[PDB]
DNA sequence: AGGAGGGCGAGGGCGATGCCACCTACGGCAAGCTGACCCTGAAGTTCATCTGC
């Protein structure tokens, strides 16, 4: 579990009370958050078919989330939980690998700071 | 000629410099396609070739 809980680790997001999204929220409906309306557009090779390779194995996230998480972020006009954790989940990875080298890694909560 | 040419002290006092609401409506953020070709196998035999006879 040491990849799927670091998944769901830097995939954690906060939520408020009686918040509609699950406590860790799955794959196809997070992924769902990146595709044009429904989750099957989700590129079979850079996509569903890699994230979960980057989730199943602690993997970088690749930078199709960032584009396509922002795709939907300013595509639906909002950022759904599921695109703010999934971005979450990226940006903590690539802090993680030394790809997005002078950020500090998210966290759960609004960090009041991170002058970024 | 030798004059004296102002001396004085005031030059704001008072309050007000906003009230009211509005800062959006609406809808769309996609469509459509592709996401790969090709091979590379085990296992066995054949078959062409070589060495030795």
């Amino acid at each position: 579990s040491e990849s799927i809980a670091a998944w769901y680790d830097d995939l954690q997001m906060v939520r408020g009370e009686n918040s509609p999204y699950p406590e860790y929220m799955p794959l196809p409906r997070l992924l769902g958050n990146l595709v044009l309306d429904g989750k099957m557009e989700n590129l079979p090779s850079d996509l569903i078919a890699q994230i979960t390779d980057a989730a199943l194995n602690n993997r970088v996230l690749p930078v199709s989330l960032l584009q396509a998480a922002l795709r939907r972020n300013k595509a639906e006009q909002k950022i759904t939980y599921g695109r703010a954790s999934l971005l979450k989940a990226y940006i903590n990875r690539a802090i993680r690998a030394g790809r997005l080298k002078n950020m500090k890694e998210l966290t759960m909560g609004l960090d009041r700071n991170r002058q970024d």
